């Protein structure tokens, strides 16, 4: 996982204004857990607009499947 | 930790139907919420469910998506 790619595909997805706290480690299993925050714009609903986005560009780019995603403004 | 307590706490508020994936390690925690899909989670859930973390089990990084 390059993490500075990872960095640049969530600032990269619509409605999504800034990140903070990204974690990305190894499972007992050795597959990829992410966690992180993501401060949305005020236009979007992000669980609806956002969330389905970086789950697939998360599973897609990167291979990471173990997700959880907090929103703020 | 008390699991048995997060969980009744996690669905004792309001706007929460449902959890899974909860983990806590060394403290942090994950989970994924089900919200009732009548309430955006950011402003009327979220919060709530940081301040009842940090007071009932002195829990503070947190990590909750809201999804279904
Ligand atoms: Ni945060
Ligand atoms: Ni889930």
């Amino acid at each position: 996982v390059d993490l500075a790619e990872v960095e640049k595909q969530i600032l990269a997805t619509p409605g999504v204004k800034s990140f903070h706290d990204l974690h990305i480690w190894a499972l007992t299993s050795g597959k990829a857990s992410l966690t992180v925050h993501v401060v949305n714009d005020t236009a979007v609903n992000p669980e609806m607009e956002v969330l389905p986005e970086l789950k697939q560009m998360l599973a897609d780019k990167f291979d990471i499947t173990h997700v959880t995603i907090q929103f703020e403004l």
